[PDB]
């Protein structure tokens, strides 16, 4: 299984790069490093500059969008151009369960679709399966200056997977918990504490 971890997120509402955020005494980048090291993983940075700073800190595969694309779409595209189909996971979700990812990848591959994205009332694109066949539409969006993943997804054959079908792998669906604002760090802390 191939995993592309999006770590180029710049913590705006938290006043510090996401990678540096301290979760239970450990940086977020070290959280995902540990969690995904067992797989065929690449960490997608916002630019080569970040890749250089992280790679001099950790022995892992750090890549970036060749044509300096910005945002999530550019990060996913970069991963697809690097090694093909994979499951994407943002660093913003430090509690993702590998079982959940494994399922998404397998189901995504067999389904024969451009992307398999978890969904309740709204989809969660940064925690889904993307096949290589989805790269062109994503790249067109990047070149057209479109930073709304929903736009290129409409031009692709997407399979929206009921988030409920994932509870068998994740009881509380904690895999979907995102850290973006002050109230999240407070909760994130309580969660990693009870663990
Ligand atoms: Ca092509
Ligand atoms: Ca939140």
């Amino acid at each position: 299984m191939k995993v592309a971890v999006l770590v180029g997120g710049v913590g705006r509402r938290i006043g510090m790069e996401k990678t540096e955020v301290m979760l239970c005494g450990k940086k977020l980048i070290e959280w995902v490093l540990e969690k995904y090291s067992p797989f065929q993983t690449v960490f997608v940075c916002r630019d080569e500059k970040q890749a250089e700073k992280l790679s001099s800190r950790y022995e892992a595969e750090f890549i970036w969008d060749l044509h300096k694309g910005v945002g999530s779409i550019a990060g996913i595209h970069a991963a697809l151009r690097h090694f093909g189909s994979c499951v994407v996971a943002a660093i913003d979700m430090p509690f993702v369960k590998p079982e959940v990812l494994e399922h998404l990848y397998k189901e995504g591959e067999k389904a024969g679709c451009d992307a398999l994205i978890p969904k309740h009332d709204y989809p969660e694109p940064l925690l889904a399966y993307y096949a290589e066949s989805a790269a062109d539409e994503l790249e067109r969006a990047i070149l057209q200056g479109i930073r709304k993943i929903l736009v290129p997804l409409e031009r692709l054959n997407v399979v929206y997977y009921p988030v409920e079908k994932l509870r068998k792998f994740d009881k509380e669906l904690i895999s979907f918990f995102n850290i973006n604002t002050p109230d999240d760090l407070k909760r994130a802390e309580e969660i990693c504490s009870k663990m």
